[PDB]
């Protein structure tokens, strides 16, 4: 269905995509599986004015996005599978990121309301999430 | 008011129908009160096709719907009365349920994110709950 | 943006206004710094007609609202800078409020689901609140 469908089934929508901002944690893989059984995927960041909405609708709160390495030693890239700018991203990581605390961290979220706010984490961790979906 | 004021409220629609999906959980006859307060009853599931959107949309959270048995020793029926399609139901039970455990089992939630999600509780039992009110 | 573009980001929309109702509790001067970030205010409440929107749609959870004291020996006024009716106001108010306990309540809340539902309570005192913007 369309844009008000959607709409009026708790979807967000900006710049040709929809998104459903969880209700309740997960783990990052946990809410991959959620996103995919709702047509989506965890959300890529593929402008600086999607980074903007997304901070934004985050409300503060930490948020799984779709950023994971290739295995644990591996570089980032986006499960939804758009391509990763790496060069764009230093405008999206927060301040030292990403650090790989304990040389454990490989997904990451948004995890302040802010510009930036990526921040590497244990994929183990539970956070709300993101899923994106494109409108079509 | 029609659908764009009523989304604006933030109740879902679907199928000529609003849904009001709860903050906070109450016992079944709580939640129904609060239904009422909102012009609505605690929602009955008519076809496949709202089974279908009323599980997505619970997104794996218990959630009371309006199903309850005339008495503790009753039929099953819907509380906005409309009618009780009895064989219908038999796709939307959890296998196995309902089970009346205790002999008091006599109001159904959406227990889970299937097609096959009903099951019989408590009626004291405290969850989130789904209201139903025409658009008219 | 309009009124698609901001429901479609979370936002309620009621008779030319926008508002934010927050997932999260904060101190009344926290929740105002938060809604100025929103290009916001806590919400002022200038007709009855809003009181019931705002009152049903806080759906019986107590939330801030924008009435504070010109210090805390001051009269009220709304932060977003409308004229405050007094005398409308004694509508809107519980039952003994404002009553100012202890003397140290200096901003309000709607505690209730009624139209009678202003509490005056101490401003660090953390709820949900309520972010208003007009729609232009
Ligand atoms: O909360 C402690 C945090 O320290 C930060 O600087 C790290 O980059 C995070 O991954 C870690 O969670
Ligand atoms: O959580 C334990 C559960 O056992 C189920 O099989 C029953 O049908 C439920 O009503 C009960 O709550
Ligand atoms: O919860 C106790 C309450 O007593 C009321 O009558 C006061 O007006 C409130 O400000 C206070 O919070
Ligand atoms: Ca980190
Ligand atoms: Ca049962
Ligand atoms: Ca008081």
């Amino acid at each position: 269905a369309g844009i008000l469908e959607m709409v009026a089934r708790g979807w967000k929508y900006f710049s040709g995509n929809f998104y459903y901002f969880s209700r309740t944690p997960k783990t990052w893989y946990s809410a991959e599986q959620f996103c995919i059984s709702r047509k989506a995927h965890l959300t890529s960041v593929s402008s600086e004015s999607e980074q903007k909405f997304l901070y934004k609708a985050a409300d503060g709160i930490p948020h799984w996005i779709g950023l994971t390495k290739a295995g644990s030693e591996g570089d980032w890239y986006w499960v939804d599978q758009t391509s990763f700018n790496k060069e764009q991203s230093r405008r999206f990581w927060i301040p030292g990121e990403p650090n790989n605390a304990g040389n454990n961290e490989h997904c990451a979220n948004i995890r302040v309301s802010a510009l930036k706010s990526w921040n590497d984490g244990p994929c183990d961790n539970t956070f709300l999430f993101i899923c994106k979906r494109p409108y079509v």
